[PDB]
């Protein structure tokens, strides 16, 4: 019978900071982490900026010897996972190791590593392919390398549901705990798709902002002048814990995870439907799961990708789910500042939602100068809004029309 | 209390055939799907063979427009899903479409398209990358495209847990039904890693059989002359359905999925431990989930990959779990014949496990000419064995020490 799941630990790499509090500081100040990309030459690309992780030192977590074998996406997952576990103060013993698992997801996984090894194969032949290519690049190795390093013998898996990976990864880890399969899960995602194939691939789709000359203003969710999403890199991890297990060890509890919703648009491979019908079905699943009256929802951390079609469909989905109460809650897209971390977006945004609850403040949607046709909600334009937040909601929407919703609330 | 989950439809592309009955005819006759890989220069490669899908006609499934947009691994999963849905007799309606979801996974995803779009990027630059590169290539697009073609609005996701993908996909789909989030799920996996990056990547780790001279004898699980796994292509898809829902529409029920177990080894990135302690915990977990005593098990579809470390760890884990019953059960590796479909291994093997229940026969381990040290179990060497099978287990172990077990039971 269903058990309660709380957040005891969190960890992060974002374009705004090398940890949770440095990133959060940035969210509330309305700072941008978007800048021209330097690790490669992008003069042949229509988009030349992104949300880079700045000054990451992997040797704060791992040996240079192991780091050399692993794609940045894994290094980012491990970094945030280590932060989360440390921040929970949990000690892994023989008594508990079978009851602690991990679910860290990614959309694309180790694409830099695959690109480079493709370069070696086409330039020099198959004998130049790294022996570490596969285990150093595949999406499930954040879960595997984390389990090897900490000795987690619990459920060990990884989702790839594109831009919804983070939300789904957290939600299903919660179901693991709630229904007895584990007492603790390390959950979230990591992405690093800032290579030629990513910026080029999203380029060819015409899916990205091309505001090369003002990169900090490019991601402008619900603004009339938005021209696509901003590609960003990073990681989010949370320690999810069964409540009594958290109590029994005097764990500091940030919030409760009360509800998780999934739905498929069954509409289009890449475009969300204009109405947000699938997003609406997903949010309703989440509220029912949480046993809530929708008027209890105080903050929504929107997906808010800064795409024409994506942003407007959220507004419809929300108005549709929350009727007149749509006008009373506060909804923001932190992707105004971080950009879109793809498979990591749901993970870092889950953490912002939990810190919104702890600090009783809605983060801003920056660059929202001229809200677009029908974008007439409290979108927290420009500046953080101190306010009462008892129940917070994090949405994610991805290619394949795959939707995920997380519901958190204050815990007493 | 939990809802019972049965199998009402199954679908497959394998190296043994273009559907289930053809595949299963191969398995029981002990035929091999392994052969030199064609229309592809493997001169510079230590491995020149594997399990191809022979004669696949995607225009039976998709228009040529929509098949050109999609990586072969998506084509293969869609073919298995469409087969499985057809095989179930299920009718999708506005009344049930919110209760039908998809969890089709992949280990590696769209390598072939990454290779080809890479060729474009290096030779000619980023402007030659396909607009459909990203959505044509990412692992969740079997779930995505299937949901769009059939109007499935249920839980829509994808796992990627390396060689455990297929087993985890089916188990977690079963969970979605058992606990009332869906009444039907299409679950399993697909893979097409028979490109340069795949043969090269697994080549570079010396993980592959190089018995180039006798490709049909290369896969020889538990035989003393084994020298690594054979790389194979294809897909498996099962329609999972809540029992009362199947019964109401008078569906043919193949068998019941009664148990699902997971564990992590927390040992090595690619090698299991010697004693299979992790696989042991995973099997124990599945049998507990099924309310089953180990003595009740009759058949095991092994992971049985034909690696030296992997084949022997599995024997130790079967001896540790089953003790005095370990020689009475029958355990064969159908990879002896199909080779290793990686993410799709668990799905076609769940199907072979369901048909071992239907037809009351253990598939052979072919090539088991000389059992190795301590490989003294009933491994069904050379030839299919008719016998009593009430309960059958399917095992999948994966890079990152990610373990998954499914327990099937006869239905009446
Ligand atoms: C996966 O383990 C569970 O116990 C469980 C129980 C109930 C529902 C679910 N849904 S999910 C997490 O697979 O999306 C899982």
């Amino acid at each position: 019978s269903r058990r309660r799941v709380v957040i005891t630990g969190m960890g992060m790499l974002s374009p705004l900071g090398l940890d949770v509090p440095s990133s959060w500081e940035g969210i509330l100040a309305g700072r941008s982490g978007i800048a021209p990309i330097e690790h490669m030459d992008l003069s042949a690309y229509s988009t030349r900026f992104g949300g880079s992780v700045k000054g990451f030192n992997v040797e704060e977590y791992l040996s240079a010897k192991e780091a050399r074998k692993l794609d940045l996406f894994i290094q980012y997952g491990l970094a945030a996972s280590f932060q989360a576990v440390r921040d929970s103060g949990l000690e892994v013993t023989d008594a508990n190791r079978e009851r602690i698992g991990v679910s860290m997801g990614s959309g694309i996984g180790g694409l830099t590593n695959i690109e480079n090894n493709c370069r070696s194969l086409f330039e020099q032949g198959p004998r130049r392919i790294s022996p570490f290519f596969v285990p150093g690049s595949i999406i499930n190795m954040v879960s595997g390398f984390l389990s090897i390093h900490l000795g987690l013998q619990g459920p060990n898996y990884a989702l790839t549901t594109a831009q919804t990976t983070g939300t789904h990864s957290i939600g299903m880890a919660a179901r693991n705990i709630a229904y007895g399969e584990a007492d603790v899960m390390v959950a979230g995602g990591s992405e690093m798709a800032a290579c030629g194939l990513g910026l080029g691939g999203f380029g060819a789709a015409r899916a990205l902002s091309t505001r090369n000359d003002e990169p900090t203003r490019a991601s402008r969710p619900w603004d009339r002048d938005r021209d696509g999403f901003v590609l960003s890199d990073g990681s989010g991890a949370l320690v999810l814990e069964e409540l009594e297990h958290a109590r029994a060890r005097g764990a500091r509890i940030y919030a409760e995870l009360v509800g998780f919703g999934m739905s498929g648009d069954a509409f289009h491979m890449t475009a969300p439907p204009e109405d947000g019908a699938g997003a609406a079905r997903c949010m309703k699943n989440a509220l029912r799961d949480a046993g809530l009256d929708p008027r209890q929802v105080d903050y929504i951390n929107a997906h808010g990708t800064s795409t024409p079609a994506g942003d407007i469909a959220e507004i419809a989905a929300v108005k549709s789910v929350f009727g007149e109460h749509a006008h009373a809650l506060s909804m923001s897209s932190t992707k105004s500042m971080t950009g879109h971390l793809l498979g990591a977006a749901g993970a870092v945004e889950a953490i912002f939602s939990v810190l919104a609850l702890r600090d009783q403040v809605a983060p801003p949607t920056i660059n929202l100068d001229n809200p677009d046709e029908g974008c007439d909600l409290d979108l927290v334009a420009h500046e953080a809004k101190p306010r009462k937040i008892d129940v917070a909601l994090s949405n994610s929407f991805g290619f394949g029309g795959t939707n995920g919703t997380l519901v958190f609330r204050r815990f007493a």
